Formats: C-alpha cells, structure tokens, sequence
DNA sequence: TGCAAAAAACGCATATTCTCTATGCAAAAAACGCATTAATACGAGAATTTTGTAGCTACTTATACAAAATTCAGGAAAATTTTTCTGTATAATGGGAGCTGTCACGGATGCA
C-alpha cells in the first residue's frame, strides 16, 4: 500500500499522480510546486484523508505540477482507477469521498490557509503545533508536546525562516520554558497558551 | 337502305329577376388636444472624508566564529568457517584401444 517516507521526491514538474496516490496514512503534507517555486506544505495529509486531487484535473495529464514530499512514512493505497472509479463514476459510494477529499485536504489547508496569512509566522506555528503536537500525542516535555522530533531549523524550512525565526523566536519560547531541545518537546505547558 | 318528312324539340322573338355592383348611415374606435399633476432632474451647502505624504518604529534579517550535538571511515580485536598441511603402518610387484576401404602429391629417406 503506496507508502512514503521524508527526504523523497514525490510530486514533479508534470506529475501522473492520477492513479491513486490514495493516500491513506501520515502525519504529513502537500508540498507543491510550481515556477516561483514554493514547494511548501502548501497542503497537507495525515493519516485520514486521500489524494486524488489534481491527479482528477485534466487528469492522467493535466497540467500537474506540484511535488510534496513527507517526513512521516505515508500510507496510500494498491490499486488504479478502479478503487476511486467505482466512487468515482458508478456512484457516490467514494464519490462523496472524492468531493470529501478536497474538503478533507484542500480545506483542511484552507482553515491554514486564511491563518498562514497573518503577519509573524510564530502564530502559524503554534497554530500548526495546536493541531499535530498536541493531539495525537500525549502532551509531554513542558507540555503540548512536539510530538515528534525534528529539528530546531524545522521553521527555518517550513515558511522558510533565514535563521531569523530560529533562536530568536526560540529564545522568547527559551524565556518561556514552552521548549524542548530534548527530542524536540519544544511546547507551551497548555493547548490555549499561545493559541490565545 | 337511298329520304321525304312530321312532331316535337330546339333554336330567335322578350318578360322576369335576381345575384348583384353600387353610396349614403351610423356607431364606436382612436387619437388629438386641453390639460393636470407628479416626477425626473438641476442648485446650493458644507460633510464626510479617502487618498496621498512624512517620519518614526518595530520586525526582520545580513552576517561572521565555529565546534553545536550527531555521522561516518578506518583500525584492530574476535568468531566462525574454511583452507592448507601433515598424518594415520598385513600384502599388495610391466597399460588399454583403436588403425587396417580415399585419391593424389612431394619430398625424404633406406637398401641394396
């Protein structure tokens, strides 16, 4: 079942992702690309959504032009259009689920989409660390826990800090013990705290 | 089977008369004018007022030292398999396997 770890290239210039990525597990992202570049989480899928998604533009080649890759071993699916055809044609079985997709990924990214655009980036990391480190974790080292390690210069590559956002907003959090080298813990003791 | 010929029909004498082509009536449409009212637009007033421009200020980042806390490449033991070397003590005493049906040529020797 199709299932991807990090440090990969997923996506390309032109991509056939149309047979199913079908991804079924992470804790991970869309990132896209295209000219500019920015191939930023600019999605995401953890377990519990599915690709599908510009794989179902013009479709097996449309102009598909993203590339995403993990740091979770993803889980995705053994099969073509067949899964999805069946819910994609022959009813709304999956076909719900299809239209669920986008609303399941494209708008889980659009709730992070009218809160990425906010002035300092700290607000879309505590938002990102609200929903991930929190939850599917047991809120550990100085409370809602990173939960996972990483790295320190994760924010340097997610929004593309320049060494900037990196020990100085780390610093603040430094200051307020809601950090973690360790296992990068790095957290607020609370949910709320700086969410606000 | 030639007509001469008669009576009734079928053709030159008008009533009838009745579709027929022909003007004045009349009734209600219509559209034009008296026109009235209201509404669509001009005049003034000062009110909001957004945009456009300056300086201050907070965020964001350019950069210069380097061993962070972690990765890796050899170095030198084992660990077990495998490899090479050395050794095991009655008597044992000359080796099989086809060539024998090709035609013709060119030296090269042996053999009296």
């Amino acid at each position: 079942v199709e299932t991807f770890e990090r440090n990969k290239t997923i996506f390309f210039p032109g991509d056939p992702a149309e047979r199913v990525y079908f991804l079924l597990k992470g804790a991970v992202k869309l990132s896209r690309v295209y000219e500019a570049g920015e191939e930023i989480t600019v999605a995401l899928l953890r377990e519990n959504s599915v690709f599908g998604v510009l794989s179902l533009l013009t479709g097996n080649k449309s102009d598909r032009f993203y590339h995403a890759v993990a740091f979770t071993p993803v889980e995705l699916l053994s099969a073509p259009i067949e899964q999805v055809e069946q819910a994609l044609k022959e009813n709304p079985e999956l076909s719900m689920l299809m239209l669920r997709g986008l609303s399941s990924r494209i708008l889980q990214t659009e709730m992070m989409i009218e809160t990425l655009a906010h002035r300092d980036m700290g607000s879309r990391l505590v938002s990102f660390l609200l929903i991930l480190c929190r939850d599917f974790g047991v809120p550990c080292a100085d409370g809602i826990t990173i939960d996972l390690k990483l790295s320190h210069q994760a924010i340097a590559e997610a929004i593309g800090s320049t060494r900037v956002t990196v020990t100085r907003l780390l610093g603040d959090l430094r200051e307020k013990k809601m950090i973690s080298i360790h296992k990068k813990k790095i957290t607020v003791h609370k949910p709320v705290t700086l969410s606000r």
